[PDB]
């Protein structure tokens, strides 16, 4: 790494020097590193320049605002300072070259939208994994090659692509947060392939507010290598982009594909959700097939279809994908399926708020031919305002609710449980078990054969705190066991 070679495509002049790594703090900036001096949230690192010199950075790039022209260098204390205007809008290109470019050595797919990012991403790290890459996944529960994920600037983002590239990754799978994207922090990544999942924005029902938000996205996506565009056409917003982007997939389990357009679609054509999963009937442009799903609910069918879509645009054969979709497994703790033969289907998911007790009981209905039962509790020592919120969905949405413990804490356990029946209109017909592995088994135990029983609260999560104390509990342990199967 060298300033010379890296800022040749801008700044012809600039001296040669051995660089080491590239950062934006001041405070870790080491000897032969090169300082990036950016002005951002109230914040500018110029004013850190003389401290970063005295820690013996090889050089300093800087923001050219107010102080210096674009291209400017200028020496300090020996060190070169080279001024680049707009550097905030620049920072993913430097950093690019300085990392040697690793979205071009990889396969790199973009997943953006409000919902099912995480689920997608981790269903394209696994389907091209079983097709022969190396997949990795970036995004919100951490960075690393698939099965060894980790739990951030545009430089960070090409750092950690950097350091995938190096341990062997030939593909990877990253979320794309709307905040991400208007900060230039993917700026100059170069995308094999670009998925819009669905907008549940909200705030934009006066026509002008949605004219701007779409004008401000259509600009930052003009400016990017989006490659193949992968569109939910199952979103409104998602069908206004699609009638504008001929080359753009279109996907669909509701019916929005326009056959008359002649660009490449993929519909779901039926789906039986059954009690170990899904039955996905399709139609595509690529061919028809029948794949299953060990995946819960319509949103999982959505976001296996696109996952798809997105394969099949990037080449991968389609037989090879139908042959691999048996082995796509769901996030752990994610409406995670336990079934076992002549037993009710557990599910086993992470839902504490109230919006995703709401959604995991809806997706369990689907797949629920008997009673849905929903085993839940509450955390103690936190905002108690959920309680009665949760009592009331589990009511709703449940044929049976069982009432049990979950964190409660240094606060009262039959406290907690009181605040959750108060949101019920019948808490007589709640069921309350104290022990939460006793609340399971009761439901696990007492549940018809084409009963669903949703374990809410805990996912993958492997304790029960009880006053200080972290015990060791797990929900898929507790199932697992129950059910005659491995966790």
């Amino acid at each position: 790494r060298n300033l010379r070679d890296l800022l040749a495509p801008w700044v012809p002049d600039a001296p040669s020097r051995a660089l080491r790594e590239m950062t934006l703090d001041s405070r870790v900036a080491a000897a032969g590193d090169l300082f990036v001096a950016v002005v951002g949230h109230q914040a500018d690192g110029r004013r850190y320049i003389p401290q970063a010199i005295a820690q013996g950075v090889a050089a300093i790039i800087a923001e050219a605002k107010d102080e210096a022209t674009d291209g400017e260098i200028r020496e300090m204390h020996g060190v070169p300072v080279i001024y680049l205007s707009q550097l905030n809008e620049r920072l993913s290109a430097l950093a690019g070259r300085f990392y040697h470019e690793p979205s071009d050595n990889l396969r790199l797919v973009g997943v953006t939208g409000t919902n099912g990012k995480t689920t997608t991403t981790q269903l394209l790290a696994q389907w091209s994994q079983l097709l022969g890459e190396i997949s990795a996944v970036m995004g919100t529960v951490g960075n690393g090659l698939l099965g060894k994920v980790i739990p951030g600037s545009a430089v960070d983002v090409q750092h950690e692509l950097a350091g995938l590239v190096d341990q062997g990754a030939t593909f990877c799978a990253m979320e794309v947060s709307s905040h991400g994207l208007v900060q230039h922090r993917v700026a100059a990544l170069k995308f094999a392939a670009s998925v819009f999942t669905n907008l549940s924005r909200d705030h934009l029902d006066y026509h002008g507010d949605m004219e701007h938000y779409e004008a401000a996205k259509w600009l930052l996506y003009s400016e990017h290598h989006c490659g193949q565009a992968i569109i939910n056409a199952d979103d409104e917003v998602g069908r206004r982009w699609l009638a504008k982007l001929p080359d753009a997939v279109a996907v669909s389990m509701e019916d929005h594909i326009n056959p008359n357009c002649h660009g490449r679609w993929l519909k779901a054509t039926e789906v039986n959700y059954h009690d170990s999963g899904a039955t996905i009937r399709f139609s595509s442009s690529w061919g028809d097939g029948e794949i299953e799903s060990h995946l819960m609910g319509a949103f999982n069918v959505s976001n296996l279809l696109l996952a798809l879509a997105t394969l099949l645009a990037l080449g991968y054969p389609l037989a090879d994908l139908l042959k691999t979709a048996a082995r796509l497994q769901p996030v752990c703790g994610r409406m995670e399926v336990f079934t076992a033969p002549g037993k009710p289907t557990v599910v086993v998911d992470y839902a504490h708020t109230p919006d995703a007790l709401e959604k995991a009981l809806q997706a369990a209905r689907l797949h629920c031919a008997g009673k849905l039962w929903c085993v839940f509790g509450c955390g103690g020592d936190r905002d108690k305002g959920k309680r009665p919120l949760m009592g009331a969905i589990a009511e709703e949405f449940a044929d049976v609710a069982v009432v049990t413990d979950d964190n409660p804490r240094t606060e009262e356990p039959r406290a907690i449980i009181n605040d959750i029946l108060a949101g019920m209109l019948d808490a007589g017909h709640a069921k309350v078990m104290e022990g939460r592995a006793e609340a399971v088994t009761c439901a696990v135990m007492q549940a018809k054969e084409n009963d669903v029983v949703l374990v809410a609260g805990k996912g993958h999560e492997d304790y029960q705190i009880v006053g200080n104390q972290r015990l060791d509990y797990s929900d898929r342990v507790t199932v697992a066991r129950l059910l005659g199967v491995i966790a």
